């Protein structure tokens, strides 16, 4: 009957997950699932979805997975106002929007510096992912020059993923410098509900990648 | 007033666009923006939007770009019914969720594949792409084993947008002997309204990458 997530702090998507539940207030339990080490992978998770994806949501035997699905269906179902997930339809095209910018540009080019860092045997970050990279920054950078946060002049979930996201790559270490509009919404994002839980797992994620750099 | 798209019949996400506009059945202006050829492109896009992001809609002056924003903004405001976009939380949830699977797994892997054999002087498939892009198909071979539509047993967005980029690695040549029920799934896609309309977009796609690949 309790709201159920299956998290792994290391991960960004699965801390902003966490970060939407932490926003809107709803108590959940968290079931702390180690990606690192499949072979002592709990019965209670490994039953459940199709693979080991994470985050997964299971509430009340719904079980949803994708973290940006998670936020807006979280939002919807417990919110207790508008602010996070607005209704208005144009006001939620953009959330939305930059849900879908996190998931397609911004994640996934992180990722592609990361993943290979962390599991393929990357020693670098290549140039001309660094390059591919910093452009999504530059929109995010843009994003930021119109409103406060990301999707509005108050926070949305748009932000938390946005957040779990940026926290990631802050923590291997990246020069943004060139995006003072990021460096303005990163201190606000400290004020988010659950922003020290997401910056523990974020500097977990970042020492991980850093360690297999070679300097 | 009238509803606009401004569109580049070659990309994916565009083509999962104006499909979604097709399915709900919505009157849309269609402009044409060539991507291929920058010092070609017209005023009346340049103007609206920070960058050069196709799709981009222009509803009577609320500008919204990301191809699966726009779906869902189409379906909540213009659809008939709720057949495309369920308003129900959870059958929301599945359809937003696939949606990101198509943002954040799907197209992002064809992308890896077709965007530096375009542009970037690539000639072959690497093997690590391809089985990357592979795991994912694998995933939506799943999905379409429980349902005879990737979100839901009734078509939804969810499957506009995934047979936008389906069909985008299809026209390039792929292989999915390996998964029946995408095999199944591709033909009732043929079906879907406007499906002619995204299988020219797509040869035209596929076409363009096949020109680069060295046989």
């Amino acid at each position: 009957s309790s709201l159920k997530l299956y998290h792994f702090p290391v991960s960004g998507p699965s801390r902003g997950a966490l970060l939407a539940a932490r926003a809107i207030g709803i108590p959940i339990q968290i079931e702390i699932v180690n990606l690192f080490k499949k072979e002592q992978l709990q019965e209670s998770f490994l039953k459940l979805n199709p693979q080991h994806c994470v985050p997964t949501l299971d509430d009340n035997n719904f079980v949803l997975w994708e973290s940006r699905a998670i936020a807006c269906y979280l939002a919807d179902k417990y919110g207790k106002d508008d602010q996070w997930y607005p209704k208005d339809l144009q006001k939620r095209a953009v959330v939305n929007q930059r849900l879908y910018f996190d998931s397609a540009s911004l994640y996934v080019k992180i990722r592609a510096i990361c993943f290979p860092i962390l599991f393929l045997g990357e020693t670098e970050i290549k140039q001309s992912l660094k390059d591919d990279l910093n452009s999504t920054l530059s929109f995010l950078n843009q994003f930021l020059e119109k409103t406060k946060w990301v999707a509005a002049d108050h926070p949305t979930i748009a932000d938390t993923s946005i957040y779990a996201s940026m926290s990631s790559i802050l923590a291997v270490g990246w020069d943004i410098s060139s995006f003072p509009n990021i460096q303005r919404w990163i201190k606000d994002c400290l004020l988010l509900p659950g922003a020290p839980e997401n910056e523990d797992g974020a500097r977990t994620f970042g020492d991980a990648v850093k360690k297999n750099i070679k300097q």
